[PDB]
């Protein structure tokens, strides 16, 4: 198991795990972050957030421009000028809901 | 940004990003994998399913009750009867 495995794979193994989240995310750009939150509490902006967390935890440094930057592949507002639809009345409903 | 850090921190940052996406969803054992599939397309069994691809790209096993059991901090037999719900 997970326990079994030395820990410089494993970081490895979580860091292409982690890859492959945005790769998917990227490749189902109708799932909206909206969404997201409405169903599972967390979107892109959120991985944008984490990264940001795990930069300090690093001793590094990364903006939030930057952090949305590699988890949409392109910058934010360009990626919701593109792609982003905004809100339903339902949907926000359904976010006041939760 | 992203590509000016260096190697070893950027690969920390993404596999700190996945532990906490597992932490998340363990806090959210209301959020069924039927919910994640259909807003997502993807639920806690396909990140177990992606961190088997990745131990292969480690030179390392990984078998799916292992990746699950790491995915959802417990057995997946004792998860489901705990936790899943028949889809409405
Ligand atoms: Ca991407
Ligand atoms: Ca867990
Ligand atoms: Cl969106
Ligand atoms: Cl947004
Ligand atoms: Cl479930």
């Amino acid at each position: 198991g997970m326990a079994d495995i030395d820990q410089a794979s494993k970081t490895e193994m979580e860091a292409a795990a982690f890859r492959h989240l945005l790769r998917h995310l990227d490749e189902h750009k109708d799932v909206q972050n909206i969404d997201l939150m409405i169903q599972a509490d967390f979107c892109r902006n959120c991985l944008a957030k984490w990264l940001m967390e795990a930069a300090t935890e690093q001793g590094v440094e990364l903006d939030y421009d930057g952090a949305r930057e590699y988890v949409y592949g392109m910058p934010f507002a360009e990626w919701k000028t593109l792609y982003q639809k905004p809100a339903s009345e339902a949907q926000l409903a359904a976010f006041e809901a939760k």
